[PDB]
This record gives structure tokens, C-alpha cells and sequence, in this order.
């Protein structure tokens, strides 16, 4: 065994071309304020190197500068000098030593970046793809749903839908543009948009609706009966992440399946969502929830409950987990587009993330680790701090 | 990757010296009959070999001849030609293809033997101990509890206890000799025995009480208040395995923690015991419950619920799992004794299972796989069929 | 009283003509694998003979070779030398002596074959039909539902329906051909098929929908609202048998009654499905669940809960139980067809199973025992091992 | 098959010697009145004869004259001309045709007498003891508890206890003499009596406490903590039969197991007590609850719940059921004493009821039917009306 | 105070003209038998006379001959010599002294007849109408629903409806003619009948549907969604009275309010239906449930729960209770028709029961007691036994 030598954490600030939303607008938790700032224009890379020179690559997107401070000051020192294959111990070490403040949020996100790197490292050390160490190939290939379709003018939304359709996706997710603050008029605008998409896409494909924590219990309860006729596959994050009780009440109404979890942290955090039937579809993001070590355990819990898992974001740190579990049927897919909201920013930082072909993704059976590398292609578009 | 070439299953029938219980007697499910036949005098070895010649070793103890028929006829054909690292897929393949009849019992036991072998195989293929692939070292060493101390005359029991004490164990399990059929008099005999052990061992060590499915809801509910003063760490399998509701009711009384699970099968099977709080200590045996693939998932579920896991039996197929999870604090330890009940029979078939030192067990950080081999030492004491 | 002298167990392997599905396809638990193998091409007969020469006939279909090994090695020895009329004791003897591994699956199936034979034996010994010993005639005759109608081209399905209609059935069951893996498109194909059957059959007959464990909680929850307009009488086995919690959640949605139980074992096993309201229609098969002794007790439990019982499969081992209980209104009827899936294989092995007349079945008030005999008619089509 | 020809119902009024309680006194539902009338000084015999001359013997003790009117006017006409072996149909016929008023009480008691006779009849018709038709011998012999020991002076109670002890009983039941109306002083008198019995009997035998519906929820809740130190095996009928909720609340306190059911009627009636965990020991009397047909079904339900069944009263109509079920461990035994309260009156009417030997009862393996006959021995002590 | 002198109980057997149903047919509990016998062709009058000569009139309809035996032998002796104004004590005296067998059914019905008489007696003794002693006038007049409309040919049913409409009723109840035994075809026949009535009556009047215990849980659950579009005010007694759990499950589906209670007995009996939300409309009949003393207490319990009470049957023993409680909005009204089913038989025995005027009933503010007398008008049509 070769021990961990160092942890290199860098924050990448996008300084390249940005595209004006051209009339875009999406709901979010801040809408309640009478003040969705495109959060992902920064990203964090975490490289864990062993004494033998092997390097594992991890990442995180939430508040990169704050997370970097946590990793450099508190977490990195906890894994230096340790065997990567004692990953469960290292995870617990970080989890308990900082439990007072790292339980959720910054801390768990920091743990996530380091843990993902440790898994990439393990795969490389034994020459196996990460998904093989997690269980192997449970699917021929991974079906994916087209993730985007922000609220806009009806013509604009229908044009995007028609374009997306040409690529074979069997699922499409769309984001609402109006919420509680927009009152009754906003409800109609929301419904008009879903109808417009069914007009183009038809009813024989999955249509997912996303609120991004922009609604509340009151508003959602009244919108559910109105959304039923469009037969959505699910309604995502209708309430803020702290309103777990609201999630459970909404999911129990049994009108439209409720999904969520991208803003939930730790194994016990997601176990509660599963056990309380707060969601019918769990969507944690491995680079937030605690890493692959935590996600693998969460997948076991969700599988026993038969609440399907479809991680938030389409990246290797999520794909390998999905490939290895029967209860993880499909993945979310952000197409390789220009930098707008930021979900696609990782494509400019890394090379190796699979691109969809006729609505499916594939993983190489041999490529060791996660199958990604940090790219030099866009260094010109980034101001990287270390 | 090297593919699975064959599956060699053998049933070992002990024909060597047997020791007369000298007055032993233990409760069991059959006591209710007005008719504990020492079940383990047979054992099954399952060797899974890949094209490159590497061999993984698995095993099972329940109804070996029946399990062998299942493996040779139904399960073996399902893994031949497959990559061992697609273990989650292979597990699901066996689980679903035979779900109609293999869900629990024979089928799941057969799956267990094959899956354990596949993990030993994986460890050997990448040159890593199984526990490293499962999470690594979460404990300096593994504390173990002395498992035996069958009911006998008071003098005989106290003598065994005094001998066991000299070896540093911090926990001791004893089996009851009387049950419902023995009526009120039997209750006193049971209590006299527990008191006699506390007399020797004292109250500063763990004392576990085992019923081996020999009691029932009625009798246990009345015995609990009577056992309380002896402060047992737990009461094991007070009712038959099908009485899950009874388990939950007894555990909810909150007098003595109830343990069980050695006769439960599959991930969903144990998940139910956890979710229904049927037990406070889960004791599945990896060579029955579905193998390491299933046990790893069960450990994740139990850990989130904080219901500790202490697998039934002290063998490598259980030790590696325990080593890798924080919620698996100690192991059950059958000392290397003469063949009596059969729990120790595996010591004669395999070489490599750790022996306790001052009440602790250790695993080698380098030894690939499970760290065991099939021994030639006792071939003279076995009639092996293939 | 005459004691049990021997237990003769034989496995019948069909070697005769087989018919190509001509485009058939049905959902099943294995569909999840990216690999419904017509399981019943083998069958087991179990003859229990008493010292006086009287012979009782029992049977089983699940994994015959494995079940035969269990009967010959573990169960048969437990009933030899016993009075058939101590059936409850013999059942408990087999149940407890092998509880560790026989609780469900192979063991309980083996117990089933022996117990059914013991009842046929008892009826013959006292010269009474089995149903008379169980309670007598609660129905003038037994209404039955046509069981088949596998997924196929619309024209093929409608042709079968039209043919079935001519025989007076008031109920028809159909099997789905698409599941979770077929995504949104498969959902439409499923709905198109149910609609096509209502087109032919109309809405004034019962239409039962079968999934055969081929769907999951996620998919079923989304299909229920879509199936509602076809007013199905029930939805059968939407999830795998281990997902009892899923069964209960689906049944609680109250959209379509959920049925299941053909893959559940023992009295306590079915009692749990009843008590947890996991199903609204219980469908254990007497030659799997534990035999007539167990089924009679299960019928008592189900009756008190008013959850109707309609055993899986139309054979005498089920008909006699149904005839004797008011809560058992109808039976499933596999027509005497060519050997395809195997459900009809018993017609070639035994003689005596009633054939439907205008959608009803009848039992003879005098014929002792089950009213069946092992036939010599098709010995030419079987390779029988003993 | 021979059809039922007639139903002969007779009420036996005891006119022989009666013994003055010599200072006896026992609690009962009427104590609340500021007004336990020894109810059983009358008894009912019900003989069901078939065309071939065979006669089955049934009985009932509750309000004989009222029950006789019901049998002669409503029930008898429903079974005449029917095959005894259609017993489940005949039971349902009586149950449904009179459901409006016979559900519980008089009606169900009448059904009980007829049904018991039908079973005795069936056993005789096929030459088998009733218990053989019900499942056979599950016990070597039947342990019984001494049932009596009414409240009296301490010396009188201790003398009875000492006498009872000489006969090998492992269980003894005693009846309280004070209740709510006797206030705080009565509580002490009750406790003094239980203590006095433990003084003689010791703590290594079962001690059952009976209230006979003479207490209430309020009083019992306060008495439970006070009775705990005497370790009673159970507390019988602490509240009136209509207070099922009270039963459940008391049983849930988990201080002393609560028993009851002798005043509950029908299968669904007892199923509710079982399902609501109203009792930990079910004590229906077969000649009240609905007969052997109903009791057999109740035993199945109780067994699955593992709530033991110990029928009220020691008579053949209860013994045969107990013998055939594993969940029916012991029987209540009224010794053959002089006519005082009336529980022993059946010994003077019938011949064949087993007498205890060293605390156990036995049933003959050959004797057809219930093994009883109506005796001519005490015709001189009865005024029989027909 | 004047004490009760005697209790005169008589059974009136109708021997006058009877009308042939002309094609009528209604569901009932006995339909399950492969055998609704117009039960009420007998009736019981119970006259309680005090020493001063005042006479109170009570009655009962269930099994009159059996009830008469109970009153004469057990109950009458309990009230003789007592003050009528100690009615609560007398009720408890009868309730407790016979609790073992009178809890429900015959006993409680007997208590009902005596108690109703005692109230009529009290009203006469103080010169006040019964409803005044119970609370007074809570309603200007009592709205009533037309109770009848048995299943028949569509033309016959529509003709009755048109005739009933001319009398101003705002509510109409109809009885189903098909049940579980009639299968799918019967379901259509049932729906056709409800539709036919809505055709005539329209949707602006209450339409109540009655099953009279002729359906079961299974069938009702499937019929509810089908009945919803006819907007029935309630579905009455869909299951047998012992299936309280079924009542609660059906009522909880929230499709159509479930009513019941006419076959429930005692205060605690109805309190359970209320507390378990088994019904949304409670319909006990005062001459069955325990009398006015019990009904007054039941009305208090139901009122607090806001579960409306609409007693079964339109007679003074029910009207006075309804008049005095705000939670008792309307009454069931059997028109004064020829003797067919028997519900109208009381009109021939008594004089004083109010007749509907434009769909309303009125009570006299002065008339003492119940305001009824036993009539001599139809003595010629009765064979009265005493
Ligand atoms: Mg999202
Ligand atoms: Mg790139
Ligand atoms: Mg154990
Ligand atoms: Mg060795
Ligand atoms: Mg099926
Ligand atoms: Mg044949
Ligand atoms: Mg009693
Ligand atoms: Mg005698
Ligand atoms: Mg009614
Ligand atoms: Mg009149």
C-alpha cells in the first residue's frame, strides 16, 4: 500500500464568454425575497496524491472558496499519511472530527470532494473502473433524461424541445418560472408552459418538473391537482430543503411523485428522506452528499425501500454509482452547452465525462478510476486560485 | 478481466471423533415437539475459479446436500463466463432468476456461498484483503465475545466460565436449557443458571442470553422481567424466525435488548427487521443472508438506524465485513474446540480463520481476499462428496 | 389407524412437443436484467403410502430436483411411522425441525407436497372428499376466471379473447409484456393491450392484470392512475415478493386492488400480508405455501379480515380448500392447452382435475380424497427420475 | 352420507344437594350494583341425530331456556336434512340467517351447541376422535391448571391450596373477592389473599388471578403495580366484556399479562381481541363462541399472532381443540366437586370428560367423536324439560 | 313514587293479508348462501305497569319469541318493585346481571323493549312528552326520507319514485338487488337501477343506497368508485355487522359516506363505531340498541364526534330522541303501506305514530310519554300469544 502524500485543492473561476439568458427565468428559494443568480461560475478540484505518484481527482461546486478553506485547514490533514483503502475509516474520521459544524453543508461538501478523489485513486491503484469496485455493470448502457428547458416564451421553449427531441431522449426536465409571489396569474403561466411542452414532446416520454426550492407547501398543494393532467413523472424540490415535513406531506398526497435530495447531506440525512417517504425519487449529488463512500451506502438504503435513485447532475462521480445499482435506472444529463447557469462548467474543467448518444450514456469496462482527467483545454477561460 | 471458469461445490461430512455432551442440553424450535440435533456435522465448500486459475473460496452450513443441488443445477450456470467484478449484477441475476423459490432459505444460502467465493476471488485478483475493498480498518483489533456455555449442571457451567475468564473476554454468551414445555419449574432452572454465571463472571462483563428460537412470545414476555436483574446485554432469538411481529413486540417492551437475524435472509429481509425495530442487535450470518454483497448493503442500512450488527459466527466471511464498518463493534467467537455442536467444524475444513488473543481478533493488512485456504489437515476426518 | 410406510418422490421432466410462443412475451422479475424462462417443464409427484397400502398424492412445481432432495433427505424421515391423522403435529414437526432453512422456499414447498399427499390420504382412509373434511360445500359450483392471455400483437390478443368469451367465463386475466426497462413507450404498449381486451370483452366481466413481479414500486405507482379507467378487478404481483412494504403502499393508494401471495410461504407469512393489508386478494398456491394444513389456517385468517382468497393455479390441491370457505369465491383456471409456459403440465401428469363448463367447476360429493390419480396417458412424454 | 334427521334440545335443572359457600365470595359485573348468583344450576344438551341413527352430543350453559327457544324455533330447522360434513356451510347458514340478532350472545351460543354436536357426529360417522380430524396429537398429554380457590378467610384459602398442591398441578387460578365498591380497604384484602396463596404454593408454580368482569379500567390500572410482586401468570377479565378498549389499554401497560375472551363471540369477535392485542391469553369457551368450527378458525388466527389459547372450562368440547394446536399449551380444569357455582355441573350430566392425574389430562386415540355420552347416573338430581 | 307492578310481554303474529313482492328482490347477508325472508311478520309489545295503574308501552321486532322468553324469565323480575325514575340503575341492573349472554342481540333487545316502556311510563307519570324530558324541541318539525324502493324492473322502480316524489320528500332510500354472488353482471344491474332513480328524482334530493349487509369488503371497495357519479348521500350496511374493521376501511376511502349501526348493540357498542369512524351516519334502532336510556347516551357521544344520528325505523321510540338532539337532523320514514317486508307492521299494532306531511313529521308538545297506544283496530289480523 502507498500512503496519501498530499491534497491539492484549487478553485476555478470562469472568466470566459457568458451567454445572456435571452429572456430566461427560473424559480428558486430567493424568489420569496422582494430584492436565481447563476451560482456555478466557480468550481473546485481536489487532487489526492499518494507517495507513489498516483493521483485521484475529486470535485465540488457549492461555495468553492469556503469549501477550499475547510479542506486545506481541517480535512486534508486528516487523510495525509493514510492508506486510500481505509476509505470508510477516513470518511468517519472527517465526519466525526468535524461533526459539530460539518454535518451538512460546507463540511460534508468538503468531505465529498476528498472522498471522490480517494475512490478515483483506489480504482487507479488496482486498475479497475470505479463502478466495477462498486458492483459492476447492472445496465447495458445508461438511459438519460435531457436536463434543461428553462422557462421562457412559449415559442422559445417549444423550439428547444423540438431540438432536444431529435437526440432520442426518453425523458425531459423543465424548470418553472413562476412561484408563490406571482400569485394566481403565475399559476396559469406555469400550466401554459407544461402544456406547451406536452404539445411538442407528446405524452409518451417522461416529463419532469423542477421547482428548485422556489415554491412552498401552500402553493404546491394547490398546484398538484392542476398539474396532474400533464402526467409528469415527478415534481422536483417544491419546497426548501429544511421543509422535510412538507416534502413528506406533499409526497403522501399521491398526485404527482415528489423528488428531491440534491440539497440533502450525509447517509443519515438521506436515510431520513427515504424512511419518512419524503421523496419517491432521491436525487443527492455525490459531490455534496458525502462522496462515493456515502452514496454507495445511501444507494443500499434506497434500494431496500425501492425508492429509486437518480443523482443530481450528470458527471462521472454519479455515473459510476448508478451503473452499479439496480435501483438507479437513469441519470440526469446536462448537455455540453455554453456556460450559462453553470451546470455545464465541469465539461470545461475535466475531460472524460461521457456524452449522450441517442439518449444513452456508456462507461468503459477497463478505464481505471472515474475515467476523467483535468483538462488544459480551457485554462485560458479560468482564473485558478490555490 | 478474467472470466469465471467453473464452480466446484463439495459437501464435507464429518466422520471423525465426536464428543458426548456429558449432560448438555439447549433450547430450540423443536422443543415444542413431544418427540437440538447437532446440525453442523456437514459443511459445504464452494470454489469459484476464473480462466486465469485464481480461486475464490466460499462456504455454507445450512442443509449442505440440498444447497449443493441448488448451486450445481440453478446458480452455478448463472455466473460461468462472467467477470467477478460484476458481482452486484451476478447477485441480482441469481436473486431474480430464482426469486420464486430462492428468496429465503436454500436459495439465498446457495447464493451466499457463491457470492462469498466471488469476493475472495476479487480480493485475490487485485491483491487486496476483502475488508480493504469494503472500507478498510475501522478498528485497531476486533473485540470478541466467548460463544458457548451451554446449559448443564451448575458446577459444570461455572467451571467453563472460570476457564473462559482466563482468556480475557469482555463478553460471554450462554444458551438456555429450558423453555415453555418445562413450565414454571423450567423458568427457575433458567434463572438459577444465569445467576450462577454472574456469580463467576461478575457484572462488569457482557452476558448474552441465547434461546435459539426455543421460546415463544408468551413465555418470553413473562421471563423478561425476571431476567432484568442479571442485566444481560441481550436476549437472542427468543421466538421462531417467522414471528417477526413477536420480535418487535418483545423489543418494544424495553426490558432487555432483543437480538436476532441469523435466520433472516436477503437485504430486504434484514431491512425489515431494522425498520420494524424487531431487533436491537442484528446477527445475520453472511453465509446464509446472501453473501458479502448483501451483507455490505445490510450494514449500511443498519448503520443509518444505529442498530448494531454482530454477525452470527466467527469466520472470515463475517470478520472482514465487521472490520470495515463502525456500526459493527464486536464479533461472535466460537473457540477452536472438539466437534460437538458443529459451530467449530469450519476450523477443521479451513485454515486462516483468526484465533482470539486476550479476547481480540486481528486481520492481516496485506493478505489478499479472505485470507483462508481449504485445509488438507483433516481430510481423514471427512467423507467429501462432489 | 394405519401408519405411514413410505414417501415416494418423483420428478417428471417434459420431453414431449413444445409450442413456440409465436410472438409471446410476458413481464417477470428477471426483466430488470439486461441478459420469463418457461419454468414449469418439470413437476414433482409425492406419494405417501400407509402400511395398509392406501396412497395419498401430493405435488409441487417449484425447483423439483432441489425439492426432491429435501424431501428424501430431511422431510420423508419425519413422517414415516406416523398416523396421517396427526397431520398438524407432522406439519409442525417438519416446520420446526427445518425452520433454520425451510421457513420459506424449498423447505416449505417440500412440506407442501408431503402435506397435500397426507390430506388425500386422510380423505381416502375415511372415505370422504377432502373438501368435506375441510367444511363441506359452501358453493353450488365454483366460478372460475380464464387464466392466460399473454401479451402479443393486438390482433392475436383479441382473437384469444374472442375465443375465450365463447366459453362463458365471467373473468379474464391478462399478463403485461412491458415493464420499467421499456420506459415510457412500454407504458403506452401496456395500456394499448388492456384497452384492446376491453374492446372485445366489454366492461361487464372481470379483467385481472398480472405483472408476475416484473414491475417495481416506482413504475407501478405511475401506472395505477393510467390503468384506472379500464376498471381492472385487480393488479397482480406488481413488485417482487420481498417488497412487502411496496405491496402495502401500493394497495393503500386505493386506485386498483392489489393481489399477490403466490410467492409467499407459511401461515405466518401470509398472515403478515393480511394483517399489513399488503394485498386485497390473497393468492398463495397450496403446493408452495405449506400444504392444505397451512392453507386451511390461512383461509381462516383471511376470512376474518374479509380479504378474499383466490389461490394461484387451478388444481384439486386448491379447489377443495376454496369449496369449503365462504371467503374463497372463485378459482383461477388454466385451460387444458398444449405445454407452453407449463401451468398446464399437471393435466398431463394427473387425471381428475375438473374442466370448466360455461365458466364453472364442480367437485364430486363422494369421491374420496382429492379425486385425482397419477396418469399413465403421457408417460411417453416424460423422463421420470426417482 | 346420512342426513341430519332431528335436533333434540333439553334443559337440565339441578334439583339435587347444594352446598352453602361457607363464607365464599367472588367479584363479578353485578358488584357495581348496590342491590355472583351461581349461574350454572341449569345446563343444555343438544343431540343431533342423522337418518342412520348416529347421534352427536353438544351442550351450552348460558341462559339455557332462552337458548333452547332459539334452537327449536330458528336454528334446528336450518340443519335438518343436511349432511353433517357440510359443517362450514351449516355454520354460515345459521350465522347469516340470524345475523341481525344472533351475532353474539344467545344466538351464537345456540349455534355453538348445535355445531359441537355436529362435530361429535362427524367423528362417530368416520370413526375418529374429534381431535384427530382437527390435527391430531400435538401433546403427549395436556397439562392443566387447578381452577377454583374462591376468596374466603385466609385459613380457608390456604387449606384449599395445600390440598390442591398434593395433586401435582403446576398452575392454580384464584378469584378475587373485592372490587371498586370496596374501595382502598378492599385492595388490601385482595393483596393479602394473593400473598397468602404464594405463601402456600410458592413462586415456582403459575398463579392466575381472576376478576370475572368485577373490576373496571380505573381500579385495575391502580391494582396492576400492586400485583406485580406476586408475579401472576395473568389477570383474567378485569373489565366487562364490552370494554374491549379497556382490555387493550390494560394489556399494553405490560405489567401483568391480561387474559379474557370467555364472554366473546364468533370468529370475527375473537379475531378483534387478537388483532387489537386486547388479551395475551385468549379464553373463549367453545360452547359459547360458536362451536368447534368457529374455535378451530380462531385457533388458527391466535396461533399466527402467537397469543396463546386456553379455552374457558375443562370439557371435551374444548380439550379436543387444545390437543390439536401447538398454540394451545394447557387447559383449565374444574375438579369433580359438589355442585356449588355450577362449573362442575357437566360432570353430572355427561360421562367421559377426563379427570386430572398428577396435573395432566389425556384423550383416547381411538374413541370416536368427543368421547362423551349423556349419563343416567344423576337423572334423579335433575328436572329435565324438553 | 309508584313502583313497577308488572311486565306484560306479548308476541303478535300477523295472520292477515300479505302482498306478493310482484318481482321484488333485495340483498342481504344470506345471499352468500346458495340455498331476504321478510323477517318482520311478528312483533313484540312490552307493557310495564306501576302500582297506580299507569302503563308504559315498549316494543321490539327482532326474534320476538326468543326475546319474550328472556324478558319473562330474566329481565322482568329485575324491574318489578322498582321506581321507574331509577331508570339508569334499572338499565345497569339488567345490563350487568345478564352481561355474560345479553351484551348484544337477544338480551339487549329485551332490555330495549323494557326500557322504552319505562320512558313512556315516566312521561305519563310527570305529564310530559318523552322528548321534553330528553331536551325538548330542537327542530320546528322533523324532515324525513322516504324509505323503501326495493330493487325491481326499471319501470316498476321509476313508477314508485314518481309516486313518492309527489309527497314532498327531500330524501329517498333504495335497496340493491344484486351482490357478490351475481358477479360483474350484477354490478351493472345495480348501477342501472341507481341511474334510473336519478333519472326520475333528479340530483337535487338525497339518494341513500342500502345493502342490508348483503355485500362484502371486496365487492364494496370495487363498487364505490362506480357509485360516485350518482352522488349518493350514503351507502348503508355494505358489510355484515361483525365486520367493523371493514366498515372503517370503507368509510376511510372517502368516496361515499358509509352508514350503519342498526345491528349494533349497547352504548359501548355504538361508541366504538363512532370512535373508530366506522360510519359517518349512525343508525341504531332504539328498540334494539338498549332503549332510550342507552340511545340518549349514544346521541351525546355521536354529537361530540359530529357523526350524525339517523335511527333505523320511523317510530316514536326513535322520533322523541331525534327531536331532542341537534346532531339528529332527520328520520327514516316507512310509509303506511300493506304488510310486505314487515317494517310497517307497527302501524297495525300501535296508534299514534306520526304520518308524514309534505316530507315532515311533527310531535305534540303536550301528549305525555311517547304518544302511542296499543290499537284494537287490527286484532283480527293477529294471533297474539302471552
Ligand atoms: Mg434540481
Ligand atoms: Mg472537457
Ligand atoms: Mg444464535
Ligand atoms: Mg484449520
Ligand atoms: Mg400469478
Ligand atoms: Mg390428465
Ligand atoms: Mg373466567
Ligand atoms: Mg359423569
Ligand atoms: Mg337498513
Ligand atoms: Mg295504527
Amino acid at each position: 500500500m502507498t500512503k496519501i502524500k498530499s491534497v491539492r485543492t484549487r478553485v476555478w473561476n470562469w472568466t470566459g464568454p457568458t451567454v445572456p439568458p435571452q429572456g430566461n427565468f427560473c424559480t428558486n428559494a430567493s424568489d420569496a425575497l422582494w430584492i436565481a443568480s447563476f451560482r456555478f461560475h466557480q468550481w473546485l478540484t481536489c487532487e489526492v496524491e499518494t507517495e507513489d505518484g498516483t493521483i485521484g481527482i475529486g470535485n465540488a461546486a457549492l461555495a468553492p472558496n469556503v469549501v477550499k478553506q475547510a479542506i486545506d485547514e481541517w480535512y486534508a490533514p486528516l487523510v495525509i499519511g493514510e492508506d486510500p483503502f481505509d476509505y470508510a475509516y477516513l470518511w468517519e474520521k472527517m465526519y466525526r472530527r468535524t461533526h459539530a459544524w460539518g454535518r451538512k453543508g460546507i463540511g460534508m461538501t468538503a468531505i465529498s470532494a476528498i472522498d471522490i478523489a480517494i475512490w478515483d485513486l483506489m480504482g487507479k491503484l488496482v486498475g479497475k473502473p470505479v463502478f466495477k469496485l462498486l458492483g459492476g455493470r447492472t445496465k447495458e448502457k445508461i438511459p438519460v433524461y435531457y436536463s434543461k428547458l428553462y422557462a421562457d416564451s412559449i415559442p422559445a421553449m417549444q423550439a428547444e424541445a423540438e431540438e432536444a427531441q431529435k437526440h432520442g431522449y426518453q425523458g425531459y426536465k423543465t424548470r418553472f418560472g413562476y412561484g408563490p409571489k406571482d400569485g394566481p396569474a403565475g399559476m396559469r403561466e406555469n400550466l401554459k408552459r407544461v402544456e406547451a411542452l406536452r404539445e411538442v414532446l407528446g405524452y409518451d416520454v417522461d416529463l419532469m418538473l423542477e421547482c428548485y426550492m422556489g415554491w412552498n407547501l401552500d402553493y404546491t398543494k394547490r398546484m398538484l391537482p392542476k398539474l396532474e393532467r400533464f402526467e409528469p413523472r415527478w415534481l422536483e424540490e417544491p419546497v426548501i430543503a429544511d421543509d422535510v415535513a412538507g416534502y413528506a406531506e406533499l409526497n403522501a398526497m399521491g398526485i404527482v411523485p415528489i423528488s428531491g435530495g440534491e440539497h440533502e447531506f450525509s447517509v443519515m440525512g438521506c436515510a431520513e428522506l427515504i424512511n419518512r417517504k419524503a421523496v419517491s425519487v432521491l436525487q443527492y449529488d455525490t459531490n455534496r452528499v458525502g462522496g462515493i463512500t456515502a452514496a454507495q451506502k445511501i444507494n443500499a438504503i434506497a434500494e431496500a425501500a425501492q425508492i429509486i435513485v437518480i443523482p443530481h447532475a450528470g458527471q462521472m462521480h454519479n455515473y459510476h454509482l448508478t451503473m452499479a445499482n439496480m435501483n438507479c435506472p437513469i441519470s440526469e444529463y446536462f448537455p455540453v452547452f455554453d456556460v450559462e447557469v453553470g451546470n455545464e462548467l465541469f465539461y470545461y474543467i475535466f475531460d472524460g465525462d461521457p456524452e449522450a448518444v441517442d439518449g444513452y450514456l456508456q462507461l468503459d469496462d477497463d478505464t481505471p478510476g472515474l475515467g476523467i482527467t483535468i483538462s488544459d483545454a480551457h485554462l485560458k477561460h479560468f482564473e485558478i486560485t490555490e
